[PDB]
């Protein structure tokens, strides 16, 4: 097995000593080694008798002996306390060299009571096999009581507040949107989760249109047929200009303050992050926001009302805003609890909402931990004039997502009252959307945070797949691109899909989030130094290594023609049979796609040195068609059989996390790596008549023209003799409309070029 | 969706009055019902403001309308509470049909009062579509304060124990076993979680070699190698005694008492039954048994050692056996917080320790709950004297399992002192096996716990999948079988493999039990009335029923010969290169065997009638072969394409099952109904060499010969138009060792017959 850690702080000896003492260990330089290392013991929650500490004895009996203290010995206890399991896992006086190959975190220095000391300092700050770091392990298993007081070692907070005692109460905080115009200002709904404090506490928030209930039902209906004929677009150019939703300002009111939240719940979704946090000292508020059970408004999905709606609790957090104790609107709360910092969290929609929020500049948001966002809707649904589903959801749109949470409807009570209203504006969305041409407008540009990025002033933390293809790397690359010049931001790139990334084992992700959010949300200072990007390396086994930026500026250029004279061509056509089952099963259709055993152009290329691509790929082509109107697609998939990793992970063991003290146990997963005949790197497309997003132009038939156009961004490493299968095509029965009309597409491979951004590594 | 309820206890009026009292809803027979509907409501957690009562009127303005309460708004509003969304999963006013389409329980007589009263009565004790019960929904929601006191509703333990004050303590009995000859008794560690109480306390027990830790790598080096020949045996005839082991008994010691346990943990694996009973008012136990982490001995494997090494916790419990609060044996500690009465629950190996457990009659064990178990070791490694692999599992035999769980071995310190022991424990196991023959024997017989079911006192609960092929259906259908006349037992089957089915919405199974558990741990009346065996219908989505045993009486016969001269005929011996490829992955074997396409004798039985078999299949056969050794293989498959319920459950839901206050969430699963080519129903394995068990004869060769041998027992229905494929062979690359001789069966197929039990039913 293999680590990685990226959340140890390096502290001075005398920091590690007060540490240490904190924890019960007072020790002092001129004690014996190996009085330390059974004072360590002793005082620990784990059971000395149990150990081994050399092929002949045993700890207590290795004590009682002459033999002095070397670093095998020292591992050879110190991986059992790990949870590795002696003879079996590791040889037992090779122990040192074992914890050399899993890359654990080793000092290599004298054996001194100085060393020594610190290496315990630094084994408690070290990942266990089973998932959490020795401090926090033993804090678990009672190292520390649970006071519900701050208690920091190495940066980081360690799980002292008693879950038993969490507070879960109900609110709704006055928003200043009136989604659906009716004169006053909607009220939005959020459930706080608190333990128990004598001092103001920070927040992580997570906006989360789904968290109240979805409706499935809904979402199929208005789920779109993709078996439909592809329009023409007439030369013209797009204009848009942002602005942004007015703040209505509720009026003024004399109402008396309560003291506690009168109404609470008990069960709803969490993310094992925030719970994490819970028991460290930090509250959890989950929002829903406009358009969501016991919420006002309707689900104007994206939008910055939306957005507004979720930024209101900060707001309140910062008494900028007014709280009720019901819709009702009888009792003000007010948030005397908290200290105003927040953090936002979730993946998906979830992270979404923490672009956006970002985007405004709300004071008090101190940071936002972005998972598989969205950074603009138009790519989520949309790409370069052209509808393209969301990777595995053929027929998705906005409308159907807006179906999918607008949760209010799941009362029956709230359906009487405002359904029609609800269809009414659905319809107004469905038209907005304008999926006959698929191109940019205004609706999307009103849902498009890229354009606010200058008012970010949060730090701001990026997590996303890289093979993910529901939500695509663009989003991430995106935003990455648009924050301003030196501003504090830092990305971490797995090879999962659409997933979390804290519970696995080869990463020290709530660790490393820890010691951030500590420092953030707790006005401390953050000691932690962390590269522009953690990225988890393809084709290799629990290995993550650093990079400087996400996007190289070197390229190099490969053609795609084997000689001067070389020209393909392929239809766009298929037989009716085959036609339907590929529309019927895309999965099928991808297989024969990828093994070149339908209507495609491929383009097998041997990669002359090793490289590692950084950034998106460019294609430029140089094609022609007998036909006004098309699009082309373009999938390129590191070919041949070879040991990779899969996109969805595998358990390593159950219910090891422990969130606090037998609290949200999670369990121990890692994406495994499995021989596969190929992969996906990348992939793109475009509408031929998009020579951008903003301007269409007609399209000559029988005649050649060239189009340049990027894939999706990624960081993918290739050895000198892998293969990169290069496949052109148009009719993808997975992304894009269904039209079987006789068309033949052909390429000149000669005048055609793959340009690809590498990193230049300066090897 | 489609539920079942069998845990609905029926009361009298004037106990359900007295019960919904103890709730808070004290009503009278003269209130109006529209009053008792308001007062329900408002008297629960639910919220009122979102219900919807017509399809123009939500609740509120219902009771402020003139409009009386029918039962279709009565059921408009049941259903809401359980969880059904109004307008999506149903239709308002239509709900009164919705609800008995749902088989859910329903009141069929005039609305009134006392009806009205009922209906509610009953709706507490109906199932919510998310998987609990709504008063248990609502206890959860805190309907009932947290006092750590008993509270039950229609025969059930409400959730009223605070799992926050749950004690965790360890501590060692003192066995009457000497596993490895030491001359002293091995002392069993054992782990135990109780709420707090001011009354003793009846147990939950679950015995699980596993718990404490397995040792994965042992096992693989363990594994047998399949690819081996079949020796022939000589014409013999095998004998054997029952001899138990005699029980040790320690000496006399005058040790000062202790309150409470010195010794804690605080985080172990559990059973998320025995947590739902936690919090129910029950303690849990874990015990690893001899041979395992922490305790002394040897792992003796099934035998009556281990099985009095877990018993003896029961002797502890009721003041017959001592315990020390740690192994250094300075101080003794009683179970003065238990009653004495203790119930046993897990599967698979867990389920075997609570067999063994029984038939050794002690006082104290009221009942078992045996899910998966084995009720004879021989069977799950063995059949008809040959060698057979769990399904699932090839090479696996009791030895591999020893390595595996001899968990003293994951401790270094306990490494170093009994290794040497345990390797020369195991090799006398591994000779004692007897790989060679296959045949039953001494050392198999003392794993035998059907021959001392006449002293079981216990109540005996089954569970058990038929389509479990790793412990297969003949365990659970022997030891129902030799459990004497009259004699309180009960079964479930279900159509999964070796899986839990506590967590399943279309059974309320948790539910179920609960009711059983009170009764006979807390000493009062079972007034729960269950059926002989509770089984769920194959091709069927989420149907269960009843049937009045578990192997019927009735039997018809149906020949392989198509005429009055037919011979079928197939080798033993394939290929060197297909032999070699079923030898590496089994499963392309199994494609290829039931999709006829391997060496094999297939007979396609076209079904007369509809017909519900119920016991073990038999198989007469009159067959030949050139040789003077053999066995013969049978599977029979439901062939044709038809939906079927896989063995595999999918997820319904994600933690909705609170097993308490927020207390471990558990996910609600189903077995999900899906098309498939075929399905196995049984299948079955014998020696040509054993006319039985204990009598091995000769083999002629080139000579007609009759073999009788049944099938593993099951119970599945056939339609008149459904085909059974029955598949004749001999090497089964996943359970019999893999020779590739060259032999040549021949088999008369109009002198064979397939003998089936069926269910008379009395149609």
């Amino acid at each position: 097995m293999r680590f990685n850690h990226f959340s140890i702080v390096d502290k001075n000896f005398d920091e590690q000593l007060a540490e240490l003492d904190q924890l019960g260990f007072r020790w002092s330089v001129f004690w014996d080694e190996k009085k330390i290392l059974k004072d360590f013991l002793i005082q620990s929650p784990s059971d000395m008798t149990a150990l081994q500490a050399t092929a002949e004895l045993d700890v207590i009996e290795f004590l009682k002996s002459s033999i002095e203290l070397d670093w095998e010995i020292f591992w050879n206890i110190a991986l059992q306390l790990l949870d590795f399991v002696p003879n079996f896992d590791f040889e037992i006086g090779k122990a040192f060299e074992y914890a050399k190959n899993s890359n654990l975190p080793q000092i290599e220095a004298e054996m001194t009571t100085e060393n020594i000391i610190s290496a315990f300092y630094y084994l408690l700050c070290t990942r266990r096999k089973t998932g959490m770091i020795l401090v926090e392990h033993w804090v678990s298993e009672g190292l520390l009581p649970l006071d519900n007081h701050y208690h920091f070692f190495n940066d980081k907070s360690l799980a002292t507040f008693d879950s038993s005692l969490l507070e879960r109460e109900v609110l709704w905080v006055e928003s200043p949107v009136d989604s659906e115009q009716r004169g006053e200002n909607d009220l939005i709904k959020i459930q706080i989760i608190r333990p128990k404090s004598t001092e103001k506490l920070p927040v992580v928030m997570t906006a989360s249109p789904y968290h109240l209930g979805i409706n499935d039902k809904a979402n199929d209906l208005a789920l779109h047929d993709m078996n439909v004929e592809l329009e023409e677009k007439t030369s013209h150019e797009i204009h848009v200009e942002q602005k942004l939703p007015q703040k209505l300002s509720a009026k003024a009111k004399e109402l008396p303050i309560v003291d506690k939240a009168p109404y609470r719940f008990t069960h709803g979704w969490t993310y094992s992050l925030n719970d994490y946090f819970l028991t460290r000292g930090f509250a959890s508020i989950y929002v829903a926001g406009v358009g969501t059970r016991s919420s006002d408004g309707f689900q104007t999905s994206g939008d910055y009302q939306q957005i507004y709606s979720m930024t209101a609790v900060i707001d309140w957090l910062n008494g900028r805003a007014r709280a009720y104790t019901s819709r009702k609107k009888t009792h003000e709360i007010k948030a005397s609890w908290a200290n105003g910092k927040v953090a936002m969290t979730g993946k998906s929609y979830l992270g979404t909402m923490a672009y956006g929020a970002a985007t405004t500049g709300v004071e008090g948001l101190e940071l936002i931990l972005a998972e598989a966002g969205i950074s603009s809707w138009y790519n989520y649904y949309r790409e370069n004039g052209l509808v393209r589903s969301p990777g595995g959801f053929p027929g998705e749109d906005l409308d159907v997502l807006a179906a999918l949470t607008y949760s209010r409807n799941l009362d029956g009570a709230d359906f009487l009252k405002g359904n029609a209203e609800y269809e009414k504006r659905l319809a107004e969305m469905t038209a907005a959307l304008d999926r006959k041409s698929g191109d940019y407008n205004q609706f999307w540009h009103d849902r498009n945070y890229l354009i606010n990025t200058d008012k970010v002033k949060a730090d701001v933390l990026i997590v996303h797949g890289l093979q993910d293809w529901n939500v695509t790397p663009e989003q991430a690359y995106n935003f990455w691109k648009a924050l301003p010049e030196g501003h504090a931001k830092h990305a971490f790139l797995h090879r999962g899909a659409h997933i979390y990334m804290n519970s696995w084992q080869s990463i020290d992700f709530s660790e490393t989030i820890n010691a951030y959010f500590v420092a953030k949300l707790l006005d401390r200072d953050l000691n932690l130094n962390l590269p522009p990007v953690i990225l988890q390396e393809n084709s290799k086994d629990q290995v993550w290594t650093m990079m400087n930026d996400f996007g190289a500026n070197t390229q190099i250029k490969l053609p795609l023609g084997k000689t001067a004279v070389s020209f393909a061509q392929f239809d766009n056509n298929y037989d009716d049979e085959t036609f339907k089952k590929y529309s019927k099963d895309f999965n099928v259709f991808k297989k024969d796609l990828f093994e070149n055993k339908a209507n495609e152009a491929v383009i097998d290329l041997e990669l002359p040195s090793m490289l590692t691509i950084n950034g998106p790929v460019e294609l430029e082509l140089r094609l022609k068609l007998n036909d006004t109107k098309g699009f082309l697609s373009a999938q390129i998939l590191d070919f041949g059989q070879k040991k990779r990793l899969e996109d969805k992970v595998r358990v390593k063991d159950f219910k090891v996390l422990d969130r606090g003290r037998n609290f949200m146990l999670d369990d121990l997963v890692e994406l495994p790596l499995v021989e596969s005949p190929y992969q996906l790197v990348t992939k793109g497309f475009t509408n031929l008549q998009n020579q951008s997003l903003l301007t269409v132009s007609d399209l000559k038939a029988d005649e050649w023209f060239t189009i340049k156009f990027e894939l999706q961004p990624t960081i993918y490493h290739l050895e000198k003799a892998d293969k990169l299968r290069v496949i052109l095509y148009s009719t993808d029965f997975e992304h894009t409309v269904r039209d079987n009309r006789k068309v033949t597409y052909e390429i000149d491979l000669s005048q055609s070029k793959l340009i690809i951004p590498i990193e230049s590594v300066k090897n």
